[PDB]
């Protein structure tokens, strides 16, 4: 399955100019750090390179306007949703998960089985919205700085 | 202001591996093109290759990933939402409508401004489909009955 990790405001703001709204929240950073560390995540070209220092999974669905080869030999490129996909099949992954930027959520939003949304309580790229009435809030753990909600398709 | 048109039927279905899956309605398509007539239209790269003998308003910003040469005076192509606001910035426009296809209105949907929605009345088999919107977000500005269809216009809150 196809799942999103994403920390958003209240207004569905995930950034402002170029990251966070929002401050400190390593309590959140721990969390989904830890969620995607043993199966494939799925980003924009600049987040992977915003993250050279520390790789975010068990491989990289890199997604390039671009044909891209990488240094690293988890990296690889997808052009499309439908590809990203083929990726992370032939990877024998049992779940992949799409950690970042916006036109990234929005473009697999149509897609996505499940939504781990961290609940922050002014900025310009955003989270999509989701029908309220056809996901199921499926777990609700209060948490510190944040509310962390797992919703799946009804 | 970005503004979205498009007809599905109920499951927000919009195709079926091509075409539309439902038949007739030509007051749809009048409506649609006569709707779009004279602004910039936001559109895919092979939804624009398959309107080349007609096309839609005056001039088309094509999303698309490869850098293009169109062999068409007017026809922009844009590599995000951001740069194709830009160029409707540029062509002085009012309105710039998202034509699609699913990927686009995806793509421009926590952008849009506007939805302008045909609903085509049966459910319908396919497997392309226009985004699911939060009903907290929307206000419905209008809608009407006309045949085979109902036009809705949904401003934003």
């Amino acid at each position: 399955e196809l799942v999103s990790v994403a920390a958003l405001a209240e207004n569905r703001v995930i950034g402002r100019d170029g990251e966070l709204p929002w401050p400190s929240i390593p309590a959140d950073k721990k969390q989904y750090r830890s969620r995607i560390a043993d199966d494939p995540v799925v980003l924009g070209r600049t987040t992977f390179e915003s993250m050279r220092d520390d790789l975010p999974g068990s491989a990289q669905i890199v997604m390039s306007r671009s044909e891209r080869s990488f240094s690293v030999d988890t990296a690889h490129r997808a052009a499309s949703v439908e590809e990203a996909v083929d990726i992370a099949a032939s990877l024998d992954a049992e779940t992949a998960y799409v950690i970042g930027g916006a036109a990234i959520y929005a473009l697999f939003q149509p897609h996505l089985d499940r939504m781990v949304l961290s609940r922050v309580p002014e900025g310009d790229t955003y989270y999509p919205e989701w029908d309220a009435a056809e996901w199921e809030l499926d777990a609700e753990t209060d948490h510190e700085g944040f509310t962390l909600q797992e919703w799946v398709r009804s």
